[PDB]
């Protein structure tokens, strides 16, 4: 409180209080359009008293395990935190600091394409050369570029190129090294060359592992001579290297064509599909939680029974994904909580097929800009150029010698429409690879049961079907393609969200990870314990599927991935306030009257119900009970494949690695929901008072083909009583009306961000024309070949045949196109030939119903929670739902909505209780 | 402090060692209360936080 | 304290009517905050005394 300091305000009493009282009211008066608010300083003092000890206090500590006992399922760890008098812990920031080694498999690509000769075409070859024996029977081809200006004739200008053979000389990546080739005469320029010899010719993705360390993939060069059909006469030389043993081709795979191709075609080579098997979002699956059976354990040391109770129907995953996602944007990428949200790409999803940026006709030119690319017109390389006479019109003059080389045409060129081949590209790669295994086939050597079909060769060996999507896939409509609709989209390479958390941890399979891992136990997530001695063992998961995320979902334990962990810390921080103050602090936090209650974010008894493939009715008998306090329903249906067993120590029929939709928010099955239906009692609908315009079940979608009478909003099959539910639930404003709400869009659960409705026509086949011509069902043969594919015709010569491989070379011959009828133009097909296709996609959602009398958010204590007639009375109520069939077995994770709370009581010193109270589900048993 | 040296042949540090009482005198009032006091006279490191 | 690194180039001399030794024109990441090199710092000590 220096006067130098107040005479600046720097230490002084502040604006408030020092301004005259009229300017005050002056710059408060005109602080609308005239503000003079920043010009009178103020600064703010720090307390500098009773707030930090001097004591020398450790302001991060680490906690080490005091029993590890590692096992092959877990790797539990027990820590021993001592919080002396006059120390606060917030266990928010309690996390476990793990370092071990990480090896994600063979089955990890961080890239897109191939590392070793990318611009090299697929179907191209490195120098070959074929040979039964040393000097005998010899097939070879390639290009030989190196020259040496010989003077034939004798072999001394060859011979001692051919000395140098032996080493690097060749040198492959040097070519001719002439700019204009046309000036090199064919009698005095020498041939060089360096063929190799190997099984398996392809120049795509060919690797050969160093042997020195200046270039040199082989160390034996045996050196060839190239001589005319006259052995006089001396050409050039080659070397030749063994690559038989030394040759291998990582990160690209061999497209072989049809069994009866096998022969006189080598098919092509593309790259083995990418994979991202980095940890997963927030270090999700990575503690035990949400399992009773191999729990974490948290107590005092006078209190010794544990205060951490889990209970299998409690999904703590996914409530602090809930949670952090109301929290902030998902968008944003925090690297330490390892919080990078799973993301597909709105472009590949749902596909809006926009043709492509047809431009003027796009060319690639020569190399040079003079050429005889199929050199039409006469010839001009025999001419002679005479100079002109002005006064007679007409020649007077031969030039003596001139060396011309004077082709005919324009620049020799190849045309190339980008914007169609990247377009064709980006649908073919990034959303047919991704196709369901029913719409594929094997590539003729692949042969189906001698692998499972969750492995990542067996991906990569399965070509989809070249039809059921390509560039005429509904070609105007901004339409995701129903064979994927059911398809989790997050098991993308283009998941940003796990391509950021893969390379987090390096480009190689061979990681030795150091992570931070958040306590995500409501109870202890933020709990802030004081003075005394507790211990808190928690189990870790060690098993791949489980802890590791893959960009394709496949047997992650099938493809070698394995973990190791080495150390595991327990971080926390501690506040050096004063021991004065923390005493009273910890002293008013015992004091029962005031002691900390935390509750699950998610608020949601889970319970997960079986809908097998065929089926599509599911019914939810539940027994008697209060509902004393419940919060509503909230409902999606997930792959029973991508859900592991719940409260189990080791899934042993979890064969999946992609992301688990009922851990994290990836939900993506919100749609095949075609109704659902709520009755309390046997008899008693819940809605029950005409509420919605079918009062006694919840239509959440109907056929806009069917549909007569309407109930159906917002452009696509969702009805209007649906579509009244989610705006209100999510909005509380839909009897004032329907608006969009930009202020939940960073949610990333809500409604209205994510839902997206689309529309298609398509022709109407089962009429006299329009016959169909896409075929959706592979034969499912052994040989590479699907002739029920070529009734499409379009790109007819400039893509590869449509029975086989797509990745394979191109071959045919220019031919109308006759598959897409064309919905649009002048020439389209008749009014009477088309249909309508409303539909709808909601990922990330998980629908909700309030248990609200007016379906309009009142407060987290529902208007009919507290109603005395269900409250006072029990009751039994059964769900009954209907939904679209799939081809895979799913469960319907139906979440309740019930008040899971927890009173921490500390009253003595290390006496730590904690009380857990469920409204409705306090039995917490297997319903 | 200004020293003069004949030239080693290597990196070589200059082990200067000042003259200090770094005393420590410990409380222990009562049971399981274990307190110290260091001070060290030309070159203390309290810090008053 | 705040604290990065910037090259002797890529900053003007402080106060200077005109540095001849500036012989760089591109983002001045003293006068602007086009810090880029606040890695590279590997620790640091803080000594009153």
């Amino acid at each position: 409180a220096t006067p130098r300091l107040q005479y600046f305000h720097i230490a002084g009493p502040g604006t408030r209080e020092y301004l005259s009282e009229d300017l005050q009211q002056f710059i408060s008066a005109t602080g609308s359009y005239f503000d003079l608010k920043n010009k009178f300083r103020q600064t703010v003092v720090a307390p500098t008293r009773n707030v930090t000890t001097e004591k020398a206090q450790r302001l991060q500590i680490r906690f080490y395990p005091i029993q590890t006992d590692d096992t092959s399922t877990g790797y539990r760890v027990r820590y021993n935190i001592n919080v002396g008098d006059g120390w606060v812990l917030d266990m928010g920031s309690t996390y476990f600091d793990i370092k071990g080694i990480l090896d994600r498999g063979p089955s990890f690509k961080p890239y897109c394409g191939t590392a070793y000769n990318p611009l090299a075409p697929k179907e191209s070859m490195f120098n070959n050369w074929s040979e039964t024996a040393p000097g005998q029977n010899v097939s070879a081809s390639g290009q030989l570029s190196n020259v040496y200006t010989n003077t034939s004739t004798t072999k001394d200008t060859t011979a001692a190129q051919v000395t140098k053979i032996s080493g690097v000389f060749p040198n492959p990546n040097q070519g001719p090294g002439i700019n204009p080739l046309r000036q090199v005469e064919n009698a005095n320029t020498g041939v060089l060359g360096r063929f190799a010899k190997s099984q398996y010719n392809y120049a795509y993705g060919a690797y050969v592992k160093p042997v020195a360390a200046d270039g040199s993939q082989s160390l034996t060069q045996t050196p060839y001579w190239i001589m005319n059909n006259a052995g006089t006469e001396y050409l050039g030389a080659v070397a030749v290297e063994d690559y038989t043993n030394s040759l291998s081709y990582p990160d690209t795979m061999i497209v072989p064509p049809p069994e009866d191709y096998d022969d006189y075609n080598i098919g092509t080579t593309r790259a083995l599909r990418p994979n991202y098997i980095g940890f997963r979002d927030n270090f999700i699956n990575l503690l035990y939680h949400d399992s009773g059976v191999c729990s974490g354990t948290l107590n005092s040391e006078r209190s010794g029974m544990n205060v951490v109770v889990e209970l299998p129907d409690r999904n703590t995953e996914l409530s602090y994904q809930y949670m952090l996602a109301d929290m902030m944007s998902r968008h944003h990428y925090f690297a330490l909580w390892n919080q990078a949200v799973d993301q597909y790409d709105p472009e590949v999803r749902v596909f809006s097929n926009d043709g492509y940026e047809e431009g003027a006709p796009s060319y690639a030119f020569n190399p040079e800009a003079v050429g005889a690319g199929e050199g039409y017109g006469p010839d001009l390389s025999q001419i002679k150029l005479y100079t002109n006479n002005t006064a007679a019109n007409d020649k007077n003059t031969a030039v003596t010698n001139a060396t011309t080389n004077f082709y005919f045409g324009t620049v020799p060129s190849y045309e190339i429409d980008i914007s169609a081949t990247q377009r064709r590209n980006f649908i073919m790669a990034n959303i047919a690879e991704y196709l369901p295994d029913r719409y594929k086939f094997s590539i003729s050597g692949f042969d189906a049961t001698s692998v499972a079909p969750t492995t990542y060769e067996y991906m990569n060996k399965r070509v989809p079907l070249t039809n059921v999507v390509d560039m005429f896939t509904n070609v105007g409509a901004r339409w995701s393609i129903d064979q994927m609709d059911n398809v989790n989209p997050f098991n993308h390479h283009r998941n940003w969200g796990l391509k950021y958390r893969s390379q987090l941890l390096g480009n190689s399979r061979y990681v030795n990870f150091h992570i931070q891992v958040p306590q995500k136990f409501f109870a202890i997530k933020n709990l802030l314990l004081l003075s005394g001695s507790y211990t808190y063992e928690w189990v870790l998961r060690k098993d791949p599927n489980m802890i590791l995320q893959s960009s394709l979902g496949n047997d992650l334990r099938a493809d070698g991935a394995s973990i190791i962990y080495n150390e595991v810390n327990l971080m926390a921080n501690f506040m050096p306030m004063d021991h004065n103050t923390s005493n009273q602090l910890e002293l008013m936090l015992r004091n029962a009257t005031n002691d900390q209650t935390f509750v699950d974010y998610l608020g949601a008894k889970n319970a997960l119900y079986s809908v097998p493939a065929g089926s599509t009715a599911l019914t939810i008998n539940i027994p008697a009970r209060t509902w004393e306090g419940m919060r509503g329903w909230s409902f999606t249906r997930i792959k029973a494949a991508e859900t592991p067993q719940l409260g189990a120590q080791y899934d042993v029929n979890f064969k999946y690695s992609g992301s688990i939709a009922y851990s994290d928010g990836g939900f993506y099955l919100s749609h095949t929901f075609r109704n659902m239906s709520i009755l309390f009692d046997t008899s008693i609908n819940w809605p029950g008072n005409d509420r919605l315009l079918t009062p006694n079940m919840f239509e959440i979608k109907r056929s806009v083909a069917l549909d007569t009478e309407g109930f159906t909003m917002s452009q696509c099959d969702i009805t209007k009583d649906w579509y009244l539910i989610q705006m209100a639930t999510n909005y509380n404003f839909v009897y004032n009306g329907y608006r969009f709400w930009p202020d939940r869009q960073y949610f990333h659960y809500d409604f209205l961000r994510n839902f997206d409705p689309m529309t298609r026509q398509g022709p109407n086949f089962a009429l006299p024309g329009l016959f169909d011509l896409v075929s959706y069902t592979p034969t499912t043969d052994n040989s590479g070949e699907q002739p029920s594919q070529e009734a499409v015709r379009n790109n007819s010569g400039f893509i590869a045949p449509r029975s086989w491989p797509v990745w394979s070379a191109h071959q045919g011959e220019s031919w109308p196109a006759n598959w897409p009828y064309p919905l649009c133009g002048q020439q389209a097909i008749q009014p009477g030939q088309v249909l309508s296709y409303k539909k709808f996609l909601c990922d990330n959602y998980l629908w909700t119903i309030p248990f609200s009398s007016d379906f309009m958010y009142m407060g987290e204590l529902t208007d009919l929670g507290q109603n005395p007639m269900y409250t006072n009375n029990s009751h039994s109520m059964v769900i009954n739902f209907e939904l679209d069939p799939m081809d895979d077995p799913t469960y319907v994770y139906m979440l309740y909505g019930v008040f899971d709370t927890v009173r921490v009581n500390q009253p003595e010193r290390n006496v730590l209780a904690m009380a857990y109270f469920r409204t409705p589900f306090a039995t917490g048993n297997a319903v």
